């Protein structure tokens, strides 16, 4: 025994799976949006509004949904943002395809329409965007703040916004006639007992070591660094192992190193600087050293009051550390998850120097270009392009409907404001119900994240259409 | 206990099996055609439109269908194309035989009709086709492109089309007063990190070796090649095994070889070229060597920046390698499955120098010859030949019906266009709904694949008729 299902009934059964997976996410479309409660088989309780999190702990019985979710998860590791937008948009394009199938259009006309709209949308995003550079640091601060905000740690402590902006403004490499960065170049340190304004940047590389040995010179300058993975006969062996302590000095003097860090007593003779205990790799990347004596170099090393050790002016100038100290664990452990995602959004601007307004300002310029382009295509395909435009505007209703407003009128006001000339940045504010200019409010996101949202939605829906039949064996 | 079933009811039960197996395939008749989803017993999901793939993972309860599928699978290994056409045509000839049995004609009249139509069809294909040669490289490019297209790798990167055309235009042997080729003569290499336009031909034989030993002369010219499957007493054995390293030099000097490849250190003394590690068979076929020292010969050997090793101008000039490097695995692994099937279609033209238009242009010349021939046969057999012609035209409805068009009118327009003189290449375009000239659009397939489609369909249906009774024990 096995089941075969084919034709319109298999296509309806696939669309009813996509409109279920989108229904699970619709309400959490941020900001100012609801959370979901997830309970596991053990009885743990979790509260979340992070879509990449929900899609790993919800569980899905239907195989076509299992393909849609896999595309939306694959979407999160390539770019890091737009996990929910690429599911909502893929929900709307299917819901509006259902209106075209009742007019008896064949699916290969619809799919040819969508893949003919997406290529004029991606051109329009590159046309309406505006360029930005590292020197435009106000715009970098506005992007950081927008990605950072809506948690307890926020731009009420705007020191966090300058902290991240300065930290990646330091690490700028130049490649492809453009700037380049990666998160491997900038490191955190996390500890408890502190304050969120006590967190600081350094322009140096730092470890929260509570001890280094007391006789040693706690300031070292214009210096060389080494990073290391390095009865009667019983008394002779015991001495031979105590002489192996002096063999550390013997081989440091063989190379002239000043501070010497080893993975895992005779420290009075060394004092006549040792660090007791993947971080040696970070020190090597800062110092230019290597983990037989190969040395690295730095302008200053210090230990200072909890208690800490600092390296400053290491040979590679494009490396930075930041330290978070907070009074409770719950603050620190989510502040990392906010702060490095903010920095990893600034990096999505800096890797490609365009920026576009949030708030639904992009969708309504796209929904104008399509409705001016559709009369040129003329055939049955014209109904598929106009059915695409109605599905992109249908996104910002899910943004207005979510902040308590009346959705239809607060769509019509925006569309009428865009029929006037210029005005291209008007969109929804969400902390007051009226439309406002999104650039002067400073609400911005990088173009690469919108392009990935549009492309992963069209790729996901044109794989749910264009399945005729289901066989199992 | 056992079952016996005989007469009209056994014949109806066989035809209802053939019209089920054809019903599973009808919609995927390409291009621009739907896919099917196949789920296995483990829970893996697969999406496909390749008929030779569907028929191995669908599973079939009925024994007559199990014979039809076995003929259609056997069809794919002899010629490589026409797995679906030979099932659809075998579906139509049975569906139209059912209309003749209700007029009470006996089955041995029908089968005598079909086997009397197929012999005038095979003559007509040899009459209406047009010849082609290697020098007609535009037609080779058009055939390559038609077989290559409708994937992400396509003639948007037309470098792939010239890549394959040049690659088999080099390997041409002459036999039977005709050209001859096989796929054993041309080899690929596949690696990750690349681009689809970074893929290149060579007119040489190549391995993506990331290393060869650093002292050795990395350029060798007008050269000879060897291809090889080749306490106190403990110190004497250890030395005897180290002298066996120098015995490689000792036996290379005994034959004067310049580069020496062995299946599975003293390389400084060899340097005073060694390759560290079925490919020795390919090198032997290029070099004219053999895997006791038999040597092969080549004009140049080089190692160059990833990193690679090249052999150029080997003794046999009718051997070629191509290299695919792509930025992701998913691209490379299906690009092989497209690119070698494109090349293995050019080989189906070159092995037999006729070509015929696609798009349903052949079917409507055959459906004219039959309806002019049928009045000569005169008896009850006349109804079986005209019932054959209606079943070949009934194929291009499944091509028009599939691209969203209205099927009947877009048949009648083609038939009326063929009642005019010449025009013999008019057929369906599928990227716009009107008929167009298929030769100027460049849509071509080799005659040997159509002949195998006609012959394997008539052979499959005349075995489903002409079964009277089913016995089991
Ligand atoms: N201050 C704001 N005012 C208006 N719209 C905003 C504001 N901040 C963000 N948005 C909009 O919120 C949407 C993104 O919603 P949300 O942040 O919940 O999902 P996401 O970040 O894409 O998801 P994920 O982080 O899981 O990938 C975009 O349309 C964006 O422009
Ligand atoms: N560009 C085209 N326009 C019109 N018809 C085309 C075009 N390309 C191919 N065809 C037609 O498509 C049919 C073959 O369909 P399809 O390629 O799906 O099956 P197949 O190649 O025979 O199957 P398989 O590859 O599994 O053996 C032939 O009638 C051919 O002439
Ligand atoms: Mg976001
Ligand atoms: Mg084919």
């Amino acid at each position: 025994g096995s089941s075969r299902t084919y034709g319109k009934e298999a296509l309806r059964a696939n669309i009813a799976a996509v409109k279920a997976i989108e229904e699970a996410l619709k309400s959490t479309y941020g900001p100012r949006g609801m959370d979901k409660m997830l309970v596991d088989s053990l009885g743990d309780i979790t509260i979340t509004n992070d879509g990449a999190t929900i899609l790993d702990k919800m569980d899905l019985q239907h195989p076509t949904g299992k393909l849609l979710v896999q595309i939306a998860k694959g979407q999160d590791e390539e770019t890091a943002d737009g996990t929910k937008t690429a599911v909502i948009l893929a929900g709307e394009l299917a819901k509006k395809a259902e209106d075209l199938l009742y007019k008896e259009i064949h699916p290969t006309i619809i799919v040819s329409g969508y893949k003919k709209a997406e290529e004029i949308a991606l051109k329009t995003i590159q046309e309406i965007a505006q360029p930005v550079t590292i020197n435009d640091t106000d715009v970098l601060r506005k992007v950081a703040l927008t990605s950072l905000g809506s948690k307890a740690v926020a731009g009420a402590r705007e020191y966090l916004a300058d902290l991240v902006v300065k930290a990646v403004a330091q690490v700028a490499e130049l490649r492809g006639d453009k700037w380049y960065v990666d998160l491997d170049n900038v490191q955190i340190v996390k500890k408890h007992g502190g304050s969120v304004n006590d967190t600081q940047l350094v322009y140096g590389i730092v470890v929260d070591k509570e001890v280094v040995h007391p006789g040693m010179p706690k300031r070292i300058e214009n210096a060389k660094i080494a990073l290391l993975d390095a009865p009667t006969q019983m008394h002779k062996f015991l001495e031979e192992e105590e002489n192996i302590l002096k063999e550390k000095v013997d081989k440091i003097a063989a190379t002239g190193a000043n501070v010497v860090i080893c993975q895992k007593v005779a420290q009075h003779y060394l004092a006549k600087l040792a660090v007791r205990r993947s971080d040696l790799e970070k020190l090597a990347r800062a110092t230019g050293g290597r983990v037989e004596l190969d040395l690295g170099y730095a302008a200053l090393v210090e230990e200072r009051k909890d208690k800490m050790v600092f390296v400053e002016g290491a040979k590679n100038p494009k490396s930075v550390s930041i330290l978070i100290r907070g009074g409770l664990e719950r603050v620190v452990d989510e502040t990392e998850r906010a702060l490095r995602d903010a920095l990893g959004t600034v990096a999505d601007v800096i890797r490609d120097g365009r920026a576009v307004a949030g708030g639904g300002a992009v969708e309504i310029e796209i929904a104008k270009r399509l409705r001016k382009y559709a009369p040129q295509v003329g055939g049955k395909e014209q109904l598929a392009i106009e059915a695409y435009a109605n599905a992109i505007e249908g996104l910002i209703m899910i943004l207005a409907e979510n902040a308590g407003l009346d959705p239809i009128d607060k769509l019509m006001q925006l569309r009428s404001l865009h029929e006037n000339e210029t005005n291209k940045w008007y969109g929804l504010n969400l902390f007051t119900g009226n439309p406002e200019d999104m650039w002067k409010l400073g609400v911005i996101e990088p173009a690469l994240v919108k392009m990935n949202a549009v492309k992963a939605a069209t790729e996901a829906v044109t794989l749910v259409l264009r399945i005729d039949d289901i066989v199992a064996a």
